[PDB]
């Protein structure tokens, strides 16, 4: 079927997310699947050297470790982003997904989500580690304070745009992911930039639905390099399940 190819391609590209040391050795043992390996986990930063050496060991160190800073609350302090993600650094991980401050824009502050993103992408940068943002679109929620959030990070230097933390309410939506794609295509940065729709992303069919947006924006070459999934151990049991394991 349509929902067995976009669940393998989903599941390839899947930041596996899930609190404790063995909670984290056993999603990297979940991230190495039936049919093959998820494309990354994403883990508090604290847990990153035990996943690193769990994803060495059990024969996967293509595997990515991604984690988060400013996070969830993406305040405006830049001095603490950056320390946080300096720190993220040096725990060893892949890629840091830094929290937007949402909050000083929808204030009227711009500048400030620019030199915070800044700093962290300085600092990423110079580790060759990939930086995400978190612009929070649940809290946005209104499409021009979204397109300008994703806007803002492009010209600071994200190398994805995301949705949401999943620690508020509201997490990524139908609507939300197109309006992020449009500004990637709008700012003709689709070659650099990609996309995760995160928070809320339960079912093969949810992972389905963000696909064919992708599919339809930018073609599913695009998508197979830069369109993430993103969800829990229960968002892969379904993609898996789709394809007829477990």
């Amino acid at each position: 079927t349509d929902l067995k190819a976009s669940s393998l391609r989903a599941l390839k590209l899947m930041h596996l997310a899930t609190d404790t040391d063995e909670k984290v050795i056993a999603l990297c043992h979940q991230a190495k699947t039936p049919v093959g390996t998820t494309d990354a986990i994403y883990i508090y930063p604290r847990f990153i050297p035990i996943a690193r050496k769990t994803l060495k060991e059990q024969g996967t160190p293509e595997i990515r470790i991604w984690t988060s800073t400013n996070f969830p609350h993406g305040n405006d302090d830049i001095d603490i982003a950056l320390a946080e993600t300096r720190a993220a650094i040096a725990y060893g991980a892949d890629g840091v997904a830094v929290v937007f401050p949402y909050r000083a824009l929808m204030a009227g502050n711009e500048q400030v989500g620019f030199d915070l993103v800044k700093a962290c992408k300085e600092a990423c940068a110079a580790a060759n580690v990939l930086l995400s943002v978190i612009i929070e679109t649940g809290e946005l929620k209104d499409e021009a304070l979204i397109r300008k959030a994703s806007e803002i990070s492009i010209k600071a230097g994200a190398d994805h745009i995301v949705t949401s933390t999943g620690k508020v309410a509201v997490g990524a939506t139908p609507e939300s992911a197109r309006i992020m794609m449009e500004v990637i295509r709008d700012m003709g940065v689709e070659k650099t930039v990609g996309f995760i729709p995160a928070g809320g992303v339960r079912t093969a069919e949810d992972a389905q639905k963000y696909l064919a947006i992708a599919d339809e924006l930018f073609g599913a070459d695009w998508a197979d390099a830069r369109h993430y999934a993103f969800g829990a151990s229960s968002l892969l049991a379904s993609l898996l399940k789709a394809l007829g394991h477990g």
